[PDB]
C-alpha cells in the first residue's frame, strides 16, 4: 500500500559521500518499480551493490545499475535480460526523477538514471518509476565528478544499498 524506499550510500574513490534516498512508485508502474527495489536489496542473488555511475553528465542526468559490463552496455533485470516498458504515466518533471535506461523499445535490464536538469525528450520512450527522497545534496556533489562527454573524473559507487523502513 506505502510505496517502497530504497538508499544507496554512495563513495567517491572508495571514501564515503552519503546517502540518497529514493521512493519507487510502486501504485503506477509496481513492475519496473518491484525490478528496481529487488536490485537495491540483491534478494536474487544480484544487483546495484558495488556497481558504478559509470556516465555523468552535469546539467543532464547520472547514470548507472550496469553491474555486469560495468560501462553502459550491460546489466540484467530480475525478469530476464530486458523487460517491456511498462507503462509511460509519469513524466520527466525535474531534477531527481528516476527513470530507466533503454537501448530501444521493450528493452529495460537494470541500467537507470537520475535527473538533474528537466528532460521531458525523453517523456514516452523512457520508463518514470520514482524520485530521490533524501539527499539531493549528495546527487549535486555526485554530478560535479562528471563531465560533457560522461567520464567520471573520480569512481562513484554505491558501496552498500537496501531497503529503508
Ligand atoms: N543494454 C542496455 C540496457 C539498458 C540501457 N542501455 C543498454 Cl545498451
Amino acid at each position: 500500500m506505502v510505496n517502497p524506499t530504497v538508499f544507496f550510500d554512495i563513495a567517491v574513490d572508495g571514501e564515503p559521500l552519503g546517502r540518497v534516498s529514493f521512493e519507487l512508485f510502486a501504485d503506477k508502474v509496481p513492475k519496473t518499480a518491484e525490478n528496481f527495489r529487488a536490485l537495491s536489496t540483491g534478494e536474487k542473488g544480484f544487483g546495484y551493490k558495488g556497481s558504478c555511475f559509470h556516465r555523468i553528465i552535469p546539467g543532464f542526468m547520472c547514470q548507472g545499475g550496469d553491474f555486469t559490463r560495468h560501462n553502459g552496455t550491460g546489466g540484467k533485470s530480475i525478469y530476464g535480460e530486458k523487460f517491456e516498458d511498462e507503462n509511460f504515466i509519469l513524466k520527466h518533471t525535474g531534477p531527481g526523477i528516476l527513470s530507466m535506461a533503454n537501448a530501444g523499445p521493450n528493452t529495460n535490464g537494470s541500467q537507470f538514471f537520475i535527473c538533474t536538469a528537466k528532460t521531458e525528450w525523453l517523456d514516452g520512450k523512457h520508463v518514470v518509476f520514482g524520485k530521490v527522497k533524501e539527499g539531493m545534496n549528495i546527487v549535486e556533489a555526485m554530478e560535479r565528478f562528471g563531465s560533457r562527454n560522461g567520464k567520471t573524473s573520480k569512481k562513484i559507487t554505491i558501496a552498500d544499498c537496501g531497503q529503508l523502513e
